[PDB]
């Protein structure tokens, strides 16, 4: 156990940067390795079992790099791979399903939105009873196009959420990209608590790591980006989502 | 050369079905082998060289199934892989770039819409001079979500097409999915001639195969579907676009 | 923990059956999964980092079959992957390098033979001080061709072992196949103790698994064989070295 | 066609250098790209269909480097991939099976030796009627260990060619490596004509290439080596077999 060692964070691409941001705020002294698998993004439409192999390869790559814990920022990969991945690895492994589904248990009727893979996996029903679940394929490309406040978002939010229970008290945003869309989602489902996977998970990570004596007390934390697709494209994309990408290098899928 | 043998048509997923339909209308006596690489869709944001390897892998698989010709129904893969793929292979190879550009050469000011990869590839500039070109990433998810007749489609067309020159006489629909948004594109840009990649390629295919004595003068045509991801998801998506998918089988990326 | 779960054992091919037989004797009630990577055999000429990815891939595969412990029967793959693989996984992980090196420390001057990769790795010098090491590439094929009792084996043993120190007291048989060549090796190196990787490891596995309470207590144990190459070829090659294979199925490299 | 373009030659490893050497002696002004797939050597124990994907992949790679012709120096790979590879590609494609079988048709009772995959392909029987065929697995490592002049080479030659008919007039040396064993093979089978795949193929390539008007008339020939395994290990092994490797670099299997 070396608290000077970095924390691994991985995603299919830029969406998981919402998780990275929340982690860095609570843990400014830590070193993060953010792995964006942009050569194979998106996971949301791939067979769950293929994502599970992706997650295993990427966990292996992060351990090779020496991380002390792994945060699976993707909801699709969390659904596909956890809890087994945490049950198979020695370093702590954290996901974005359980923390938000835990908080959700203090409400009478809970709904879920996420990718096609996420809602069909049954990952969330394993931790919490769901009144309603619905795949929102367009949210991700709406967010990546920078249209989170544009009227089209709103109409699309209405198309996906029109048919949903009026007594829902909370809604799980079971996709890394969905925090950008609280505005259009709040507007169509007023009064409903919106559960953010990123903030809920980073808190869990911070609590658990300190509890194990693995947080780094001293020093000034940094972030390195590792992507399997084009780095310049990723840098552009990350910026459209308000993240200044400083350090990026391309990781070959042969290194996997 | 054996005219009883089938025609290979391949795409990243369901989009290339527009090409498949135009072909089946002109050549009802041909057997088609339609390959949808849904395990690795989309191509439009991947590195152009990676798509080139995809095209070569699938081209080889189709040659091992016995096809007498190959239609590359994806605009991204055509940009990535043609003309070399046709130069390197003995069977006739056709793409969806050159026929639409060729028709485009009979207007004075010509514009292009397509995927990210396509507009950046320079493939279309090779064949016709372009006044304006714009990637339309939301269009593909809009079509796959079944919303081409919804007013959000009308709004998205405006977000992408407003700031294109008023003196366009023609617009190249440089993506397999765009013939579905012909109404919305036509409304936001009245008067401009819309060039359909699928209709113009199918004609080029039929003309040339005829010229070579390769058409199958007798018998009833059949279509077989071959995909790399989940077949049942594929069939659902295909049916939302108007193809009743009769035969579908899953092909391993190990077979490539 | 679940003591009904099987034990995973993996190798590049049939060599690891020497380790499996030793395991069978000490643990007749245990259910075993033997994973033979015959699509990618042999490991001895490949880069150590490539083998290391193989070990990770297969370890992940065995975990998905539910194994409660993993034995790395290949000496080349132990050299590539241990001790990190054991440090990184929750289940007990055992190799064929450490146990023979432990026993070898009760000798004054010790030598090592094995594959090209094993000798270059420096895996063995990390556990025991070595007086001599020689790669013996032809020894593996001699065993698989069934020539271990034949004179040509004896001349080949002399060719590799001529310039070995006359005062050696022990020789590490650092390759799964080398137990078949004890006759020819002792003839060229009389009076030298031959340290058998397979016999020592099964004891360690048995001791360690007994201690963790993971030993199965009821039941007749079988072995299931999983291979990445042609199963019938594997079946025929295993029989030539004295193993009767009953259950063998081909596992695709894409499941990895 | 471009006559300044290089000729492509590929093999699993160093065995194909016998073919390269013969080629360079006949075509000293030609530029050659030698591709040795040392990350996946040997082919002889693999499923023939897997080798066939290898041939396709590497052929695509060489076409992307711009070769004007391809020589498949491996007898296993010719058996797996020819004649189809030659039918499906525009560049001239040459193998090592057909030329040696053609010369063999000038004899009454003809034998063949080679790898397990080569004799099991039945590729040689498509071109010449065979009286006798034997796989000789140990010949390849004998050559790679530098033991072709050693007496085990005489003993091993005798082991594999003992039941061979005494009325056999010719033997096809159906493996790239076996010309180094001409000495032992002729000694153990006196009076039998030995048909060398390498010398006969180069003749055919030079004949065919001049006829297509593709020879490069000006220039000093060089060879560049491309390997998928470790380049220094390859260079060492090429030096043991008498080839002086000037330029070698490693190509990733993901580039394939």
């Amino acid at each position: 156990k070396d608290p000077k060692a970095p924390i691994g964070v991985f995603d299919s691409g830029v969406g998981g940067l919402t998780v990275l941001k929340a982690l860095r705020r609570l843990l400014p002294r830590e070193e993060f390795l953010y792995f964006g698998d942009t050569a194979r993004v998106p996971y949301g439409g791939k067979p769950l079992a293929m994502v599970r192999r992706f997650a295993w390869e990427i966990a292996g790559f992060l351990l090779r790099q020496g991380v002390k814990a792994i945060v699976v920022a993707c909801n699709t990969a969390s659904s596909a791979a956890l809890p087994d991945l945490a049950e198979d690895l020695s370093v702590p492994v954290f996901g974005v399903v359980e923390p938000a589904a835990r908080a959700a248990r203090g409400f009478r009727k809970v709904g879920l939105i996420g990718t096609q893979a996420t809602v069909e996996s049954g990952a969330y029903p394993r931790y919490v009873d769901l009144a309603w679940a619905k795949a929102c394929p367009l949210f991700v490309p709406l967010v990546e196009e920078g249209l989170w406040d544009d009227p089209v978002a709103l109409l699309v939010a209405r198309h996906y959420l029109e048919d949903a229970p009026k007594d829902l008290e909370a809604l799980i945003l079971g996709c890394t990209h969905y925090p950008f869309l609280k505005g259009a989602i709040g507007a169509v489902l007023p009064g409903v608590a919106l559960l953010d996977s990123a903030e809920l998970t980073a808190q869990e990570v911070a609590r658990a790591l300190e509890a194990e004596g693995l947080l780094n007390p001293e020093g000034r934390g940094r972030t390195f980006h590792l992507v399997t697709g084009d780095p310049e494209a990723y840098r552009a994309l990350a910026e459209r989502l308000g993240e200044r990408v400083e350090a990026v290098r391309r990781v070959s899928l042969e290194e996997l």
